């Protein structure tokens, strides 16, 4: 079993907490408090890769916390909301921050969350894909609400990590 | 440069959480008044860069550990209070330190306050047990008196110095 630390980043309300709860606990409850209720949570994927997952919900404003959150992190997911263009712009700022401040070996994924609300889409799939490709990022659209692509994002990260 | 943070107070009922908050925020103490800060939260600052605290009291809510998600969400600091005249309160402070370490952001700054230190002629919690305990858990520690204001401002100052700039 390989075990790694993974951090979730992104604007408040994009779905960071929901994504971690869906992956770790299997479930979703709408309008819950925006937190994972735990200092960190753990879950695995079999190829076995075990993730210790740190959420930044409630802490998004505090970029000087970066040293602590990124120390010993092997992976990160930057999350945006596909219905909110500003959150995609914001995601780029965190991708940049990871690139400048996290370990040079960190595996970064971008998640376009709330893809169940594709009718209210404001960030084009092809736009985020090009951006992800330009930055050597993993990219998927996700829905914590339905579970669409949630486990599979963590699996894609697991495959990119060292053995 | 005003950094503003959220701070939560934990500890057994009657240790002095509400008194400590009112002393820092309003400057004053009134003995035997209701165990509440009379506000959803209160704000006060410390100048170093000015650090502003939005302070949540748990007085009246101590039983309900299931509220922790809401209280700890977006919190950057916490103070766990005990009463230096009451050993069970110190034993209890350890339970809340453990709850914060398990359930709050890993980045949270945690302080330990031995309150009612003005009643040193009724002391039952050894300062050295408390200090050793604080050291083992990477906590800030001071004894305080909401009643006289001894060390109350300086406790929040010490927390402010440890928080991110
Ligand atoms: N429709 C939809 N709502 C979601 C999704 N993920 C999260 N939410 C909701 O969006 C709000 C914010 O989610 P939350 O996980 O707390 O975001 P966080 O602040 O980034 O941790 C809550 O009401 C969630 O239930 C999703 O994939 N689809
Ligand atoms: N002697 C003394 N009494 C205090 C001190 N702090 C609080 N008290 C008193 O202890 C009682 C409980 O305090 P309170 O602040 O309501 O505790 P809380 O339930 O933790 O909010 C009240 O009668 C306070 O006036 C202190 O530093 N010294």
């Amino acid at each position: 079993i390989c075990q790694f630390k993974l951090v979730l980043l992104g604007e408040s309300a994009v779905g960071k907490s929901s994504l971690v709860l869906r992956f770790v606990k299997g479930q979703f409850h709408e309008y819950q408090e925006s937190t994972i209720g735990a200092a960190f949570l753990t879950q695995s994927v079999c190829l076995t890769v075990k993730f210790e997952i740190w959420d930044t919900a409630g802490q998004e404003r505090y970029h000087s916390l970066a040293p602590m959150y990124y120390r010993g992190a092997q992976a990160a997911i930057v999350v945006y909301d596909i219905t909110n263009q500003e959150t995609f712009a914001r995601a780029k700022t965190w991708v940049k921050e990871l690139q400048r401040q996290a370990s040079p070996s960190i595996v970064i994924a971008l998640a376009g969350n709330k893809a169940d609300l594709a009718n209210k889409r404001m960030v084009e799939y092809e736009e985020a894909q090009a951006y992800a490709d330009d930055n050597s990022l993993l990219f998927m659209e996700t829905s914590a609400k339905t579970a669409m692509n949630v486990n599979d994002l963590f699996l894609a990260i697991a495959k990119k990590l060292p053995k």
